[PDB]
């Protein structure tokens, strides 16, 4: 069986690319297959300023650290990347400029600088909160398509439209759905559809002693109730306690791998990786905006599948 395990435990890859000259670092991942290649799309800082971009498609996680690091003209900080298939549509998610979050559209997700004039995703504010919205993910069932955002503030937050309504701004309602301390629910939340297992897998990041890590839920539907996994710092979802990244303590803001670009994030738990930035661990960063960021994988231990997904 692929089930999802009670304690998790994950090998990890060195930093799997540098940022390009004039850049920082690299972060805030998501990640699709494309035409047998992986396609990732994410944040970078530059010595000022956040942006977005891609790296062409590679076929290999060693081919990473040469894939061509391409800035977007159009900032879309802390992407989400899918493929909408009642539309038969490329989306890219993010956060900030024209709207708290925006959508914009393509027929090939690979023309980095392609992509059409965003439109209002979600036009609402939230209280309690120096943010205000962050770090959406998007994710449909064959109902409705959700929207679930974080904001710095220990909630986590959700909001949806009918399946036949997407894309349309969803609007300004949101509802909190966890609560928790400022650490506990803090940034990058992920939802996912976990196949063959008829649940959905949350994963959130969490502020820790001893470095960024992710806490996982499980619920039976998206408009359901999510109840905790995987929450301690000391027996996480991934983090310093178990990723095997002897490289970097943080475990930060990514993506799952996902087996299927479409709009219901699905993953196969008999291959489980996360796709995250970690930092080196050993020089302290001279700000938070300036944190040496790099994206980093890590593979769940002890797969059936192993050897065929290591070797890719
Ligand atoms: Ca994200």
């Amino acid at each position: 069986s692929c089930a999802l395990p009670t304690t998790y435990r994950w090998t990890s890859s060195a930093p799997l690319a540098q940022p390009k000259d004039g850049w920082v670092s690299l972060k805030d991942f998501t990640h699709v297959p494309y035409n047998g290649q992986h396609l990732v799309y994410a944040s970078y800082h530059d010595s000022t300023k956040y942006g977005s971009m891609a790296f062409s498609p590679f076929k290999h996680w060693a081919d990473m650290a040469t894939a061509t690091q391409t800035g977007m003209t159009q900032a879309a900080v802390a992407p989400t990347v899918f493929y909408f298939t009642p539309k038969k549509l490329w989306f890219l998610v993010s956060q900030w400029g024209s709207a708290p979050f925006t959508y914009r559209t393509s027929t090939d997700p690979t023309k980095v600088n392609g992509w059409s004039a965003p439109q209002p995703l979600f036009t609402g504010k939230v209280a309690d909160s120096g943010t205000g919205p962050i770090d959406q993910t998007v994710i449909a069932d064959d109902r409705k398509v959700y929207l679930f955002f974080v904001a710095d503030n220990g909630k986590v937050y959700r909001t949806s439209m009918a399946i036949g309504d997407f894309p349309a701004n969803f609007g300004t309602a949101s509802e909190v759905i966890l609560s928790d301390t400022q650490a506990k629910l803090f940034e990058a939340v992920q939802v996912y559809t976990v196949a063959g297992q008829n649940q959905y897998l949350m994963i959130v990041e969490a502020q820790g002693t001893n470095g960024r890590y992710f806490r996982s839920f499980t619920a039976n539907s998206l408009d359901g109730e999510w109840k905790v996994q995987a929450g301690s710092e000391s027996a996480p979802f991934a983090g310093k306690a178990n990723s095997g990244a002897s490289w970097t303590n943080d475990v930060s803001h990514g993506d799952l791998i996902r087996s299927n670009p479409d709009q219901t994030m699905t993953i196969d738990p008999c291959r489980l990786q996360l796709l995250y930035q970690g930092r080196d661990k050993n020089k302290v960063p001279s700000s938070y905006d300036l944190a040496p960021y790099r994206p980093g994988l890590l593979t769940l231990y002890g797969l059936g599948l192993e050897q065929k997904l290591i070797s890719e």
